[PDB]
C-alpha cells in the first residue's frame, strides 16, 4: 500500500459547476493507493502511521503533534495512481494497483478502521473511483511517502 | 530523488499575514525531494517525467497529452520531507535527504533545466526553504509518486 500524506489548514472536496461533498479544515489529507498485494496487515501499517506521525510542531518543539493529539480531521482519497509507475512510457497504467473491485472492499474496511482507531466524525472521505475536484491548502508544505512492502 | 506530482488546475503560493509570489493555472505541482547521493542522472529523468507523462485527457482519449503539449504550467517545490523516514518511531527522520545549501544549489540547476527543455514563463518555484502556504486546486485528483533510486 502507498500513502501521499498531506499537511493542510483544509481541504475542500467536491463532485460535477461543481457541488461540495466534503470537507476539513487543518489536519491531513491522504492518497491511498492501495496495491495488488496488500494483505489487511499492509492497511494496518498505513492507519496507525496515518493516525500517529507527529508532523505539527508544539509551542515549543517541532515535529510533535499528531493528529489525534490536536484533534484534527482527515481525508482519505483513494489514488489508482500512486503505482502509476516508471517504466519507458509516458502513460501511466495501474495494473499493479488492486483489481477495483477488491479495492473497493479493502478501502471501506480501511475507513472503518480510522472511524475505530480514532473517531468517526474525524474521518471525511471521497466517492471512491469518481472524479472529484480538491481544493487543499497546504501548509508548510509537509509531504510524508509511505510504501508498506518496505517491511 | 523523489517527486510527488498532482495534476492541477491551478496552485497559489504563499510565503510571510501571508504574500502570494507563484501562481499556476492548468498544469503540475511537484514536490521534490533529493536524497543526500543524488546524481544529475536522477534529477535528468524528474525532469524528464513531469515534462513528459501524460496526463490530461483529450478528445476520445484518456492519459493523452503532456504539460508541454497543452501549454501548461509547473510549478516545483523543494520537499525535503519526502524523505522522512518513519520505519523506526513515529517521529520522521529526514537525514537521508540533501542538507540545505548543497540542496538549494541542486534545486536550481533543476530549475534551469527545466527552463532549458521548457520554457521560462511556465515554470514556478516557491522560495527555498522557507514556510509556505500553498492552495492546490486538484484536479481529479491525480497524484503520481516516482523515485528514482528503484532505477539505474
Ligand atoms: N535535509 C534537510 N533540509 C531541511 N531541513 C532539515 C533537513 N534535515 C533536517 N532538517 C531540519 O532539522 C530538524 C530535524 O533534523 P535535524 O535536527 O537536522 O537532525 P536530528 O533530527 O538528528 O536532530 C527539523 O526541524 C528540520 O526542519
Amino acid at each position: 500500500m502507498r500513502v501521499v500524506i498531506q499537511r493542510v489548514k483544509g481541504a475542500i472536496l467536491s463532485v460535477r459547476e461543481l457541488e461540495i461533498i466534503s470537507e476539513i479544515k487543518n489536519g491531513l489529507i491522504c492518497f491511498l493507493g492501495i496495491h495488488k498485494n496488500d494483505t489487511w496487515e499492509d492497511a494496518l501499517y498505513i492507519i496507525r502511521k496515518c493516525l500517529n506521525l507527529r508532523l505539527w510542531n508544539n509551542d515549543n518543539k517541532t515535529w510533535d503533534k499528531n493528529v489525534k493529539d490536536l484533534n484534527y480531521e482527515l481525508l482519505i482519497v483513494s489514488q489508482f495512481t500512486l503505482f502509476g509507475n516508471t517504466k519507458k512510457g509516458n502513460k501511466p497504467d495501474f495494473h499493479l494497483a488492486k483489481e477495483p473491485n477488491e479495492a473497493l472492499i479493502f478501502y471501506n474496511k480501511i475507513i472503518d478502521e480510522f472511524k475505530k482507531q480514532y473517531n468517526d466524525d474525524k474521518i471525511k472521505i471521497g466517492k471512491f473511483g469518481n472524479y472529484m475536484n480538491i481544493d487543499v491548502t497546504n501548509d508548510g508544505p509537509v509531504t510524508i511517502y509511505i510504501d508498506t512492502h518496505d517491511i
